[PDB]
């Protein structure tokens, strides 16, 4: 699974680890994260997202 960063803040959504204190268990694809998530940091959505390849 590839990581998916904020474009706006930096952070790195990362697969293996997830987001789990936002519910997010680790293994989980960033399209699978539910469409209401937000990034930890900064609190915008994932359309902000772009893959990391
Ligand atoms: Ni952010």
């Amino acid at each position: 699974m590839k990581k998916y960063t904020c474009t706006v803040c930096g952070y790195i959504y990362n697969p293996e680890d997830g987001d789990p204190d936002n519910g997010v268990n680790p293994g989980t694809d960033f399209k699978d994260i539910p469409d209401d998530w937000v990034c930890p940091l900064c609190g915008v959505g994932k359309d902000q997202f772009e893959e990391v390849e």
